[PDB]
């Protein structure tokens, strides 16, 4: 059973590997489960967002843990945006990801990001296509991105974020 | 249009959902709310046997519950996810009489030989409950207490909980 050393604020984790394409894989990162790391990650990010940040955005699952960190430790609310519509979900905002995935924020999170500047969050950016469709929720809901953060760096995103780590690819 | 639930001193005037006919309950959510999840964690603290060695909750709104509640006992935690997810590691998968509940291999297999405390934001029937405690035991694990902060009418199941939901 492979597994392949990872290290975020002190903290390594041997994690296994996933094969997302053929022949090309990738350490596999989950907060879920393990708040020792999630804290070491949360902290890393912590320092990269902006004073003037006043709400985090994030889409599930992994993600989950680490935004909630961080959101508590830098005082401020968080949003969450589904992988699917969800019993009693109220009028969503439904963005499709330009592939595929299509997210769903519930209107009362949406309502949250009036005229507030928004930080994104995510464990992991690749392409960046989640965060552009994260984005677009927060300019559909009524604010804007101020700050784009994400653990991991996987190659090289198509679009302008913060990261602390590379993800490899082996 | 809305309705006051209170945990630890915190209070939240909330939506109302109606999961049965003519029937409306406080929609309780913890994600997207620090203050109210640690107030709830908190709350639940004290209901935690001593022994307790790992903590199992389901996807979604109990993670960041159970998350806060792990990290302030110096506990890990694994969580059940409904359906499958790419890359799932062969995992246990269980029924609920109301819902499949899917858990990571990696998972089960911080359940060996652990006493476990199954954890939910709400419980009313108390099935997922009883499709969790099955997964722990088919993980090799033992469940010392169940734990949900509201209670929904009365549970088919014995689950401790800080806070009843009225039905309105
Ligand atoms: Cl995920
Ligand atoms: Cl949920």
């Amino acid at each position: 059973m492979e597994t392949y050393p990872i290290t975020v604020g002190g903290v390594t984790r041997h994690v296994p590997l996933i094969e997302p394409l053929p022949g090309r894989r990738i350490p596999l990162v989950e907060f879920l489960g393990d708040p020792e790391f999630t804290r070491a990650a949360a902290e890393a990010l912590r320092p990269l967002v902006p004073k003037e940040a006043e709400i985090l955005f994030t889409t599930e699952t992994s993600p989950i843990p680490l935004t909630h960190v961080l959101a508590e430790a830098l005082g401020l609310p968080y949003v969450v945006a589904r992988r699917r519509r969800r019993p009693y979900m109220e009028d969503p905002i439904i963005q499709e990801v330009q592939t595929g995935e299509v997210l769903w924020l519930d209107r009362r999170f949406a309502e949250k990001l009036l005229n507030q500047r928004v930080v994104l969050v995510s464990d992991v950016v690749a392409s960046g296509e989640t965060m552009r469709a994260m984005e677009k929720m927060v300019l559909r809901a009524g604010g804007h991105v101020v700050a784009r953060l994400a653990v991991f760096r996987q190659g090289t995103p198509g679009l302008a974020v913060d990261t602390v780590a590379e993800l490899p690819v082996l």
